This record gives structure tokens, sequence and C-alpha cells, in this order.
């Protein structure tokens, strides 16, 4: 049970992974939560690097599926194995949305990349949390936090062509308030 | 005018990619030197956690190709288009070598991954310093390291092939004195240089 959460800073994502996350282990699953980049001691000093650094698109890019390669050989083969469920915050929809569709570079190569990274190993279920980018910056706003709304609006359309072209992808209507956004996710994921 | 040194430690790449750098240098080029990984402040931050942390073969490659794309990026584009002769020690030769010959992953896919870091950007000239590895392996003995002879044999067979199969590659034969060596060098860039 791989469960991958999807989209833009300010859809929820993160809020809900872990609400998920919470939810699961109450009903008696054996639970992983993980983020991208990250969620190793090596993805972690990768992640402080993305996020410190002034980086091009295609260093970046090569950093996250590095951490990407340490947290599926080191935590995510395994937790597959002893029957976990994997939730993650990121995957690689976002990789395809924000270095494909938002900075230009080849979306077929950051597939193949992603293939290597993952060993082949696809979600079971994806879940898309999209929200208009007035929305998520507005949300954004109130943590002092900005970004760029025309880099996100091109990233916004990546996420949903991806939806409609991938395989279980399922869209969530992420503008709702927490409670809704949470059911229409237990919705999917029954 | 990018050239390229290439092959396992202890083949003396490092001593000879510094001393074509003093001796074009006096010759009044404009020259850089870079060692991949590294050559950049992120670069070296990857190259410490390349030596420093246990890393599968697929990880390590992708942070060596992450340290390319800096370099890249960073210096050599800009070096070479300011006319600068650039050295570096090491490229995607041993990329190739190490992460496909040695460690078994797939040679096209790393090639392809090679060709994104440079941007298709390639060597004038690529100096493959061929070394016996009971050879390599007593001379980094004589500095207390020590590395892997079956891993070796594999990456300098690797190499070989490479040699024989990729463009602008010359063999040099290692082995011998500091200065012979050398000389064998500059006779094969007086090719270009």
């Amino acid at each position: 049970m791989l469960i991958a959460f999807e989209g833009i800073d300010g859809s929820g994502k993160t809020t809900q992974a872990k609400k998920l996350y919470e939810y699961l282990k109450q009903k008696g699953y054996f639970v992983s939560l993980y983020r991208e980049p990250g969620g190793t001691k090596v993805g972690e000093v990768l992640r402080e690097i993305l996020l410190t650094e002034e980086l091009d698109e295609r260093t970046e890019l090569l950093l996250f599926e590095a951490s990407r390669s340490k947290l599926i050989e080191e935590k995510i083969i395994p937790d597959l194995k002893r029957d976990k469920v994997v939730i993650l915050d990121r995957f690689v929809l976002s990789t395809i949305a924000y270095q494909g569709y938002g900075k230009g570079l080849d979306v077929e190569f950051i597939k193949n990349l992603n293939e290597f990274a993952t060993r082949g190993v696809k979600p079971d279920i994806t879940l898309l949390l999209d929200i208009p980018v007035d929305i998520a910056l507005r949300r954004l706003k109130e943590k002092n936090r900005f970004e760029n709304k025309e880099f996100l609006e091109k990233v916004r359309k990546g996420f949903l062509e991806l939806a409609k072209e991938e395989e279980n992808v399922v869209v969530i209507d992420a503008s709702g308030e927490e409670e809704e956004v949470f059911k229409e996710i237990l919705r999917a994921l029954s």
C-alpha cells in the first residue's frame, strides 16, 4: 500500500497526508509518512540544500531524484515488503509538474529518471490535491510565505494534464475546509 | 578547449592534470582545473557526502551527475565561452566505467544522464591514464589507501572498451615515471593545442 499525495504549496497536502497517517494508524494499519525531498538522513541534507542554495533546474532535478532514490532504497521498499501503508508528501508527479511543466525540462526524461530512482515502484493510488493558485497563495500569505503565481499556474496545468493521462490518479478538490477535503480523500481511498 | 583526464585511483591522473595546468599556464593560456565530483561550493558538499555516506549505486550516480551539472552550468560553460582551457580530473567516462561496468547500471542510461548534465558539452580530447590494477593498488598502498581489486579490474576493462568505442580518446600508459607519462600526454595534446 503506497499512497502518494501530490500538489502545489498551499494545497493542504501536508496537513492531509498527516491526517491520513493518524487515521489509518488508529484503524490498526502499520503506517509510514515520508516527505520528498527528505525522509532519510541524506535526503534531509539534500532538502536543506534544495531550500538553501541557488540552483539551476537540472542540478535541482538530480538532487530531488537522489533524495527519492535514497528514500526508495532505504525505507520505502522495505516498508512495502513488511506490508506497511506508505504515505508520501509529494512523489513523481510533483517532479514532472515542477521541473517539466514548470521549468521546461523534458517530461519523458523526467519520467525515465523517476523510473530509475523508484526502481519502477508505483503508487497504488495518487491523490492530487488540486486548488486554484489564487487560493493556494492566499493561504501561504497567512504563514508569510510567497510564491510565483505565473510559475504555479503552469505547474497547476501540468498536474491536471497528468491526472487525465497517468494511471490511478484521483483529483481532489482541495479548496474545501479541512474536514470536507479529508472526507473526499477517504472516499477516494475506499 | 576542454581536456578531460579519466581513470582509476592510483593512475596519477590528479597529479598529471595539475602538471598540465601549470605547464599551459606558463605557456600563456588561461586555464581552469576542476575535479569531479566537486569544483563548486555545492559539488564539494556532494563530494563530502559521496565519500562520507553509505550509498546505493543509483543515489550515488544521481549525486555524481548533480555535481557535474552544477559544474557545467556554474563554471565550465562560461570558462569555455571566455576561451579558457578547461582541465578536468575525471569526467563522463569515469562515470560509465564506475557506475556502469563497475556497479552494473545500464550504460546507455548513464550516457543519457551524462548528456543531460553536460548539456551536450564534450571534450576536445579525453586522456585515459591506463594502468594495471596491481600497480595502481601498490601506489595507493603507499598513501595507506586500499581499494577493491575485483571491482577495479572491471572498471579498468570498462575504460579500455570505452577508449576503442567513444570519440577523441587517447590511451596513455600511466605505469611510467611521472615525467615520461607527462611527455606522452603532451604528445597526445599536440593534436589540438
